[PDB]
């Protein structure tokens, strides 16, 4: 299993416009298209994604596309971030999946927010780590996503996946 077969897992694949757990305007592979509430700014934003009149739809190929750019966007942004490429490089295959798996989610951001949890991983404390990532909205929000990232780091295998 690689991190294009689990990110299609969490994420699923459209190829309509639609809204995403949030509320948000998102289209094919997770890609976040617009946190306006404008139908409109989410059209406007795909035709610029894509370079074409899409009318709120793609292709599976442009749906991979897409895909292709956010993960190598995610690694890249993860290699760039001083509080995430020493965590990155720290860890094993299988858990810098989850991390990219958790950037690709909430952004750079987001996950370099969760300091303490961070600072675990980093030491190897597995089990503590993964008490302390439940700790926070992303887990109540999305509980069974948070939990599969989450067995993910704990274990070092793709078991939640499979
Ligand atoms: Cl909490
Ligand atoms: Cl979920």
């Amino acid at each position: 299993m690689n991190i294009f077969e689990m990110l299609r897992i969490d994420e699923g694949l459209r190829l309509k416009i639609y809204k995403d757990t949030e509320g948000y305007y998102t289209i094919g592979i997770g890609h976040l298209l617009t946190k306006s509430p404008s139908l409109n700014a989410a059209k406007s934003e795909l035709d610029k994604a894509i370079g074409r009149n899409c009318n709120g739809v793609i292709t599976k190929d442009e749906a991979e596309k897409l895909f292709n750019q956010d993960v190598d966007a995610a690694v890249r942004g993860i290699l760039r971030n001083a509080k995430l490429k020493p965590v990155y490089d720290s860890l094993d295959a299988v858990r810098r999946c989850a991390l990219i798996n958790m950037v690709f989610q909430m952004g750079e951001t987001g996950v370099a927010g969760f300091t303490n949890s961070l600072r675990m991983l980093q030491q190897k404390r597995w089990d503590e780590a993964a008490v302390n990532l439940a700790k926070s909205r992303w887990y109540n929000q999305t509980p069974n996503r948070a939990k599969r990232v989450i067995t993910t780091f704990r274990t070092g295998t793709w078991d939640a996946y499979k």
